[PDB]
């Protein structure tokens, strides 16, 4: 027992960091077969941050002007285009540790795991949720772009996420790896507000669950709610919908624990309406949102990848 | 900016896992060189576990009784020894995915990666602290002993727990790689009650610098303290005591941010005598511990690992 945020096991990830750069600029790539992808900002300069003319900065590059370093082994780049906001540069050599692997784009409220990585070379990884404001939350300095987000399934990594940005607010943006941006963003230095954030209801009623799975029960009240009163309640605090497809998904945790879905409803309410009184839920002194409903189920049922 | 609760890159350990049977059991096995090192009880069974005669169990197993297999590939088993409460299975193969590694015998209050194993195959990675007490809080199911704790610097994996127990008070317990358990526990379903744990003060005072590095900065206060009389009130809270090596360990964060240790056990000790009145500080409505020193320099820095 026990419940942790638990990060897929990075291995498969780490043998595709590479470093890129174009003259100035240092950042990371992710290599795949013969195609390295970053993002398309390694081209800029300082001075082409308010709004850089990224065709024009990519006709005046040549493949020779990208070096590519796989732990500090140069690899010849044979070819470059632009897809959206990134590159993708074509290399003579196929990376060996190629994983199994497919490009999914996720929707908000769902997971993934994090490699943050600095000069190719990787520094921890760590699991968030991409927000429902299309941001994310993580712990990314200088030199971290070109980090990735990925989930893994039995042998295969679904890629999700390149890092691009920091906002103003300290908040993360990017792409998915077809370079199209999570989010109302871009990437330049102009105005560009996040939305208003809310908390991903479906996910801290899969940690509620969670909660009951390694006997933290005290919260559980003797009530039921319809969804429609719930979700009055949700609205007040700034919580998602609780749509019928996700009472669907959380069926299977409710199997499993004998609580109905619109029980454990019941249960959330109060504490949203009362608060926590001083007391923790695995080990948390807020209502915790980053779990998926499939998430609690893999660590409480020790899923495993090969 | 950003600070999330980092794991080290698993991918070198990764390459260590292997499954270990011997009759009934699987367990987790760490694959060094041409040695396997798995907790002993993988030679146990149902009815031995109040008190099993280990000597008595290992005398009547032959070499290749234990069925060791790396990715459902079986190594032959040439040789096996037990070291405490470890066996160490001498194998015909030596691992080609061994890193450079040490053996390390942690102290209480340092923090390490933990890669969750199920048959030998990775689940999940986290990190956690080793208890004053000598226990940790991690999540480990059924099938997880051996799975293995480790950090990492520059290239070379610092192996320091291996998984044996969940105590009756859902706490995790387990050994060295020479098989020495943390704290008072022996393998055995026996009484053995975990000293009364407390908090790590000198933790504390590093996830305050790194919230003052991440701009969050509303609990700092315009007092200071003395050490003694900071001591006085961590005693009151179940806090560890802060000795001048944890001042001194602290000293590079002080610098760094221009907040003198014993004004930041100020800003303390106030938090511990109110409370937060409903804040968070780096999104946690608690203290966190579970950060050292050095972890918030490297986060904070975007150390890395080749
Ligand atoms: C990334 O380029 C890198 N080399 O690591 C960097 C990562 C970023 C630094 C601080 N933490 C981080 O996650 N990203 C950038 O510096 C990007 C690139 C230009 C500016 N930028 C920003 O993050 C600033 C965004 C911003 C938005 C609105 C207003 C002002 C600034 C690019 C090309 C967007
Ligand atoms: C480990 O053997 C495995 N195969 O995974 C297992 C892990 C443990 C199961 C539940 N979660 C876990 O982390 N460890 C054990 O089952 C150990 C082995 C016998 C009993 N045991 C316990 O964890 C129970 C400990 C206990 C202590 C005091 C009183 C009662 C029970 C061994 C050999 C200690
Ligand atoms: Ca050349
Ligand atoms: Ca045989």
């Amino acid at each position: 027992s026990g419940f942790r945020k638990m990060a897929f096991p990075s291995g498969k990830v780490e043998g595709c960091m590479v470093q890129v750069t174009c003259g100035t600029t240092t950042l990371n790539g992710l290599w795949l077969d013969d195609v390295v992808y970053c993002p398309r900002h390694v081209i800029c300069t300082s001075e082409d941050m308010l709004n850089p003319n990224y065709e024009d900065l990519l006709i005046r590059k040549s493949n020779h002007n990208f070096l590519v370093q796989a732990g500090n082994v140069q690899l010849r780049v044979i070819g470059h285009s632009m897809q959206n906001c990134v590159l993708k540069l074509k290399v003579d050599t196929a990376n060996p540790k190629t994983p199994k692997y497919k490009f999914v784009r996720i929707q908000p409220g769902q997971t993934f795991s994090v490699l943050a990585c600095y000069n190719g070379s990787p520094s921890g990884v760590y699991q968030c949720a991409m927000r429902p404001n299309f941001t994310i939350k993580g712990s990314f300095l200088n030199g971290s772009c070109g980090s990735v987000g990925f989930n893994i399934d039995y042998d295969c990594v679904s890629f999700c996420y390149m890092h691009h940005m920091e906002l103003p607010t300290g908040v993360h943006a990017g792409t998915d790896l077809e370079g199209n941006f999570y989010g109302p963003f871009v990437d330049r230095q102009t105005a560009q507000a996040a939305g208003t954030d809310t908390t991903i209801t479906v996910n801290v009623l899969a940690w509620l669950y969670a909660a009951v799975i390694n006997g933290d029960r005290w919260f559980l009240n003797r009530f039921t709610t319809t969804l429609n009163d719930f979700n009055l309640v949700a609205m007040k605090y700034n919580y998602e919908p609780l749509t019928q497809d996700h009472v669907d998904i959380l069926g299977p945790l409710s199997a499993q624990t004998g609580i109905a879905v619109l029980d454990m409803c019941a249960s959330l309410k109060e504490l949203l309406q009362n608060g926590m009184n001083g007391r923790t839920i695995l080990g948390s002194a807020l209502l915790e949102d980053e779990f998926t409903p499939f998430d609690v189920v893999r660590q409480c049922s020790g899923v495993t990848f090969q």
